[PDB]
DNA sequence: CGGGCATGCCC
DNA sequence: CGGGCATGCCC
């Protein structure tokens, strides 16, 4: 069976979608999301807020899993991992994991025993009463360019909502470029899309 | 006592000097030496020929040691090592060593038990009869720019001629930039010296 | 091959 | 902070 996880959007019966905060205009804003590109530009090891929106309430026990895969066909079968430098200079998160969640006391880090893929899982909590969404704080612990890790290859973050039995309730994904200057790089790729895309 | 090794030239009683081969004009020539800068520009893990010239014959038992130190005052006390990526993707040479010698059956790699500095040593052989010099083939196993290793910091290679008792007979050093495009980078730094130096 | 992009860093 | 260098890589 395939060891490449699906990245196909599946908004499913709960109308699961992701949301992203607006950000400032700074060249090196800590994180900024491009709707045109469906791509987050963010700095390493800093907060990357991601909102979970649903139209209907997931059952008790639902989980929220994040996993990175390389976007390009030629790299999709290689597991996305922390580069050797950041692993050596690295609480619960194993040092080989690229994606962490901060501020959650129930985080689990998983190393799949068959596909070798890393994932990080937290329980689904429904929005607080006055609220339309639930926000998880992700961190990516290498730059996209890290030698011996992502090595400039774009990744997708796959977010899956899964019940406690392991049924797939919803799937969304967004591309990520972890970089020194998120504002600069987002503008550069939006301009490239307009001019050459 | 100091754990920073001397880099001061000491041509000594044997009139020990280093020589370098001329190279071609290519942008990415595999190695090229700048006399103006006393600096070798070379690609990683490829041959970097270095000639040993003496006016008088070293005694039997003499050794030839190579060791890297950071050139800049602010980095001189840090040991020069292979970056974590190239160490993990790495015969006798320990994977943490930046400098190797190829084609010598008597090479020794040393990790100083007090200063933690790495060195690689081969016996001195006098030039063959028709010859003015002895050539050792060094390899540098990271680029100067390697993240988590040299990290763009220029190094000096220190070459010492040492008798078997450990007396210093001669010392010379040359700066090194290990890079993708030795021809391009040598020309760039020579032009910078002329214009801004 | 040599022109020119890449992108963390400039000190 | 934003202009511009850096330098392995372009696919
Ligand atoms: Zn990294
Ligand atoms: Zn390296």
């Amino acid at each position: 069976s395939s060891s490449v996880p699906s990245q196909k959007t599946y908004q499913g019966s709960y109308g699961f979608r992701l949301g992203f905060l607006h950000s400032g205009t700074a060249k090196s804003v800590t994180c900024t999301y491009s709707p045109a590109l469906n791509k987050m530009f963010c700095q390493l090891a800093k907060t990357c807020p991601v909102q979970l929106w649903v139209d209907s309430t997931p059952p008790p026990g639902t989980r929220v899993r994040a996993m990175a895969i390389y976007k390009q066909s030629q790299h999709m079968t290689e597991v996305v991992r922390r580069c050797p430098h950041h692993e050596r200079c690295s609480g619960l998160a194993p040092p080989q994991h690229l994606i962490r969640v901060e501020g959650n006391l129930r985080v689990e880090y998983l190393d799949d025993r068959n596909t070798f893929r890393h994932s990080v899982v937290v329980p689904y909590e429904p929005p607080e009463v006055g609220s339309d969404c639930t926000t998880i704080h992700y961190n990516y612990m290498c730059n996209s360019s890290c030698m011996g890790g992502m090595n400039r290859r774009p990744i997708l973050t796959i977010i899956t909502l899964e019940d406690s039995s392991g049924n797939l309730l919803g799937r969304n994904s967004f591309e990520v470029r972890v970089c020194a200057c998120p504002g600069r790089d987002r503008r550069t790729e939006e301009e490239n899309l307009r001019k050459k895309g």
